């Protein structure tokens, strides 16, 4: 199952592996280089139907780190064209997941702090967000409370982004709505005070999401896949009532046109006990794929390729994000297509490796 | 032991796993191109401290097909310096390995046919050779016997081939006296008829090897290590004395400035019974190594950590070379260190990587 086409839209993954998208933190000035040239073109390689490019920030303050992608300017946009043409060389499908990361903006590299940057440090910046609240803990700078004019801007931000992943040739676009950054802090009432047209009411505080999906799907092409990443739960004890209003919001995004969503936790505040485990996102994920009848992915443990393919075969997910595994092994596929007893595995890689390794 | 640092001349290996030039078949024209630079650059962040660049030939003619690397010209050599760069911002020291395939050229890639190419086919060519006298088998051309001045073109296609290297930034340099090759060819009485001085006797049949190091040693620096890779013995029933005569010659190329020696089989001539098994290159390189006093490595089934380990620790090779493993998973290095507990692991790998998996 695990290596059976999927089709959405006008578009065919060679099997049900999804690569999701992992942040590298290596571009300047969200310009990115030969670092993700090389990481994807040879994840490309390794075998994975679709390769979704890590969060590129639609706006210089919708980056969490210095070192975050960006697509904010059509130079910007250009430096993706060699890239998509690679992955799409190497026969996987190019996405890209574009990104505002609202209150959890201008922090520090993981590997660097993984903390709100300094206020005197020249490289910070001013977050913005639904609410002049702070996520607290290692994150304890306060947004700015965004205004009318600051959601029509990002609005248009996003917009300006899914037109230039189109025109760079990207063919799966992915906003993303989830982690507790900018779109999933305008729906949870953790971080959503506003009392506007924006903020309050379960209509209100989908808004900005529902407001986002529908003007980027007006310079998306529609034989396009165009999808969305969103937390459905916050494991903050409020879990039924959240996931309920999470599958409304889903039932909305499939009426409004989006085709695939990818389903994770919401990360909006930092006082949660979340259930860490291999697979623990599958059961949830097939919730929403029944309740709102439409097709899903999620992530987290997947990496174990009996549990890929179990995932599939209970029809919980329609395809598999394995992103961890693909760091360590950039040709994981080829080891999930032995694992499973797939014919002739080599040639889940390209021919100068195949040919060697059957 | 797998993982301590190794000096040579001027440079120093991060650890003592090196990676054996592997042949793509991808190139047009000896013209390489993004295929071997994500190749490259992947394996290079794979954590490996040496990266020798596939057979690339000094000649067209010394292609063994249509699709192997070349530096035979200026713009040739221009193309691999990127490639360069990116294996050395990597931390991976470069090198090259330069060649000749003499009778074994003209043949088709192994996914294509693995044989010398149709007498009308427009992509074959001539071959040359010590002698008119065919491989046989699935390669039976006759080559061309060579002229003295053929000799001395071949010869400063060596030492324009090194100089080109040199200027394109390659770190360590690799002459390919193995595998059947025109060099090879040139040693073996089985390949080798010739009546003037460049076959008969020992000295002989050792004069276009020993001419081409001293030659190739004018342009090479001498604080980057100066290597070849050399089948000592073929497996043809005369495995004692054909021994003792290439360790003979390895004191030589010894004695000529050659600071490593990478050991291998001949496969001069089909007729063999070669005992293929883990590491069984080990006990015979351990005798080179000992008998002519230098460094050595080998290769074929090291891709087992502890095996690899095990060579280090008897002192039967200095470095280890590992092959169709890292076609497998470009990140090897990185399943070795774990395998072999080395501590903080996934430190192997860059950052991005690192991070995430430690
Ligand atoms: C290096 C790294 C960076 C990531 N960056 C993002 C990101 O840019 N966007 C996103 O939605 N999730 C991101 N994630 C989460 C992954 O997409 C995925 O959900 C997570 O790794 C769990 O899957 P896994 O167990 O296979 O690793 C990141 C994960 C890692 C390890
Ligand atoms: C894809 C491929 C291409 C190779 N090309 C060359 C070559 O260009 N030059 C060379 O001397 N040996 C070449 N070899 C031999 C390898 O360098 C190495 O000796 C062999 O793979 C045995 O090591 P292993 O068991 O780790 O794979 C090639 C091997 C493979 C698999």
């Amino acid at each position: 199952a695990l290596f059976e086409p999927y089709t959405l839209k006008d578009v065919t993954l060679r099997n049900r592996i999804a690569i999701p998208p992992m942040s590298q933190y290596m571009a300047e000035d969200g310009m990115i280089n030969d670092w993700h040239h090389v990481h994807l073109a040879g994840l490309a390689r390794g075998g994975a139907g679709l390769l979704v490019v890590e969060a590129t920030a639609v706006a210089p303050e919708g980056r969490i780190t210095p070192g975050c992608a960006g697509i904010w300017s059509d130079a910007h946009a250009q430096a993706f064209v060699p890239v998509v043409q690679a992955i799409k060389a190497a026969g996987s499908v190019p996405g890209i997941q574009i990104a505002h990361a609202g209150r959890k903006a201008s922090a520090n590299r993981p590997w660097e702090g993984d903390d709100h940057i300094a206020a005197d440090d020249t490289r910070g910046w001013e977050t913005i967000a639904p609410s002049a609240i702070a996520f607290g803990a290692h994150l304890p700078k306060v947004p700015r409370e965004m205004t009318l004019d600051d959601i029509a801007r990002v609005k248009q931000d996003f917009v300006d982004a899914a037109r230039r992943a189109r025109d760079a040739g990207f063919e799966w676009i992915e906003l993303h709505f989830a982690h507790g950054y900018l779109g999933q802090s305008f729906f949870s009432e953790h971080s959503n005070k506003r009392t506007d047209a924006y903020g309050g009411s379960f209509d209100n505080r989908s808004r900005f999401l529902l407001e986002t999906l529908a003007a980027v799907r007006e310079v998306w092409p529609e034989n396009l896949p165009l999808t969305a990443r969103f937390g459905v739960l916050e494991y903050d004890g409020r879990d039924e009532q959240t996931l309920e209003e999470s599958i409304e919001l889903a039932r909305r995004f499939k009426a409004g046109g989006l085709d695939l969503l990818s389903v994770s936790v919401g990360f909006t505040i930092p006082d949660t006990n979340i259930p860490w485990g291999p697979a623990f996102m599958g059961p949830i994920a097939e919730r929403v794929r029944r309740e709102a009848k439409l097709p899903v992915t999620s992530a987290w443990g997947f990496g174990t390729p009996q549990l890929a393919e179990a995932a599939l075969q209970a029809n919980q997910l329609d395809l598999v994000s394995v992103g961890r595994a693909h760091l360590a092994d950039p040709h994981w596929a080829y080891f999930a297509a032995k694992e499973l007893g797939v014919e002739k595995a080599s040639w889940t890689l390209p021919a100068p490796y195949a040919h060697w390794l059957e």
